[PDB]
C-alpha cells in the first residue's frame, strides 16, 4: 500500500519511505549507544569519589541510556513531530521505522507529544544528575533515583493502557518485530529496570531513616 | 440548550439534568470532608506514637482528603463512566456538575479514564498508608509522603498539557466558576501542596542520607 502503518484506513499525505536500510538505522543506533555504555563504565571506573561495584556501575550506565536517548531520540520527536513524514534526518527515519508498531508517534497524539515533551525535559538531565551524583557521592542520588525511576513507571504504565483501552488498533496485534520487540520488549524495560531500581533506593533510604530514629 | 457542556456541537443523547439543587451537592461534600478533616486532627491527636506538631497533621489530614477523594469520588468515576448521564446518584449528580468546567469526564476520554484508574487504585490507598505510617513512626513515611505527592504533579500537569494542547475547548474559556475555580483552582492545589511536600521529604530524606555518610 501507499503506507505501512496501522490502521490501514489512515490516509497519510507527505510520507515518503525511508531512503537507508533499515540496518544501517538499527546498528548506528546499536553502536553509539554501547559506546556510551562503555565509555560509562570506564568513567565510573576512574572517576568516583570512592569506588562503586559493579552493579551500581551498570546502573549508571543505564541512567546515562536514559538520559541520551530522553535528551536526543525523544526531544528530536518533541521538535519534530510534526514533520516526521517526508523527512531524511537520521533520527526521523528511525521514528518512521519504529512507529509501525506505534502509530501514535505518526498521528501527534496529544497524550504522546505531552509524556514525550515531560520525559525529554525533566527525567533526561535528572537521570544525568543521578550520574553525577553518585560519582561524587552527594546525598539526592538514591531520591533521584527513585523520582525518576517512579516517573518512567507512571509514563510507561498510561502508555500500555491507553493503547488497550483503544483496542491495540495503532500497531498489527501478534507481530513480532512490530509487536512483541518493538511495542511489547523496548517499553517493558521501563518497567522492569526501574522497577528493581525502586525497591533498591526504597532498601537504602529507610535503613537511613532507621539510623536517625 | 439540550445540554450545557462544552463544545456545544456535541451531541449527548441519555442526558437527564440533575434532580437536586447544586448547592445540595456542594455542601454535602464540604461537610462531610470537614467532619473528615476535623477527625483527622483529633486521631493525630490522639492515636500518635509520639507527638507530631500542628504542620504534620494539617498533612495527615491533607492526605486523609486525598486518600478519601481518590477512593470514593474518583472511583465512582472509574466504574460507571459510561453512565454518569442518565444518573441521579449523589456521586454521579457531582461528576455531572463538576464536568461542566471540563466535558473529557461525559465524553469518556481514555487518558482521563486511565488517569483516574491509577489515582483511585494507587494513590488513595497509599495516600492512607502515609497516614498510617506518620502515627507509628514507621520508616516509609517520607517515602511514601514523595512517591505520592510526585505522581499527583505528574497526572495534574499531564492534564493541564493535554488540555491546553486541545486548545481548551472542553470548558468556556474566562468563567468565574468554571474555568477558574473548577478547572484551574481546584487542580492547581495538586499542583501547589504536594510540591511543598517534595521540598519537605527531600529535606529529611536528604538529612538521613547525610547522617550515614
Ligand atoms: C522510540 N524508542 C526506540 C526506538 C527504537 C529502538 C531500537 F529498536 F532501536 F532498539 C529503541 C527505542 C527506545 O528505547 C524508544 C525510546 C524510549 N522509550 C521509553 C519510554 C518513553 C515513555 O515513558 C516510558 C518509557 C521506548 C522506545
Ligand atoms: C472532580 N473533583 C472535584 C469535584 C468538585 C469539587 C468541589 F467543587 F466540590 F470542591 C472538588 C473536586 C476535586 O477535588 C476533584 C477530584 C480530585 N481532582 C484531583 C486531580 C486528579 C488527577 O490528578 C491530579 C489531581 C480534582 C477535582
Amino acid at each position: 500500500p501507499l503506507h505501512p502503518y496501522w490502521p490501514q484506513h489512515l490516509r497519510l499525505d507527505n510520507f515518503v519511505p525511508n531512503d537507508r536500510p533499515t540496518w544501517h538505522i538499527l546498528a548506528g543506533l546499536f553502536s553509539v549507544t554501547g559506546v556510551l555504555v562503555v565509555t560509562t563504565w570506564l568513567l565510573s571506573g576512574r572517576a568516583a569519589v570512592v569506588p562503586l561495584g559493579t552493579w551500581r556501575r551498570l546502573s549508571l550506565c543505564w541512567f546515562a541510556v536514559c538520559g541520551f536517548i530522553h535528551l536526543v531520540i525523544e526531544g528530536w520527536f518533541v521538535l519534530y513531530y510534526e514533520d516526521l513524514l517526508g523527512d531524511q534526518a537520521f533520527l526521523s527515519q528511525l521514528w518512521k521505522e519504529y512507529a509501525k508498531g506505534d502509530s501514535r508517534y505518526i498521528l501527534g497524539d496529544n497524550f504522546t507529544v505531552c509524556m514525550e515533551t515531560i520525559t525529554a525535559c525533566l527525567w533526561g538531565p535528572l537521570s544525568l544528575w543521578v550520574v553525577i551524583a553518585f560519582l561524587r557521592q552527594h546525598p539526592l542520588r538514591f531520591i533521584l533515583q527513585l523520582v525518576v525511576s517512579v516517573g518512567q513507571i507512571y509514563g510507561d504504565v498510561l502508555y500500555f493502557l491507553t493503547e488497550h483501552r483503544d483496542g491495540f488498533q495503532h500497531g498489527e496485534l501478534g507481530h513480532p518485530l512490530y509487536f512483541w520487540f518493538y511495542f511489547v520488549f523496548m517499553n517493558a524495560l521501563w518497567l522492569v529496570l526501574p522497577g528493581v531500581l525502586v525497591l533498591d533506593a526504597v532498601k537504602h533510604l529507610t535503613h537511613a531513616q532507621s539510623t536517625l530514629d
